[PDB]
C-alpha cells in the first residue's frame, strides 16, 4: 500500500 513504513518506530511493515 501507500503506507509500508512506520515512522513512529523506524520499522518497515513487512507484514503488508
Amino acid at each position: 500500500g501507500e503506507w509500508a513504513y512506520n515512522p513512529a518506530t523506524g520499522k518497515f511493515v513487512w507484514t503488508e
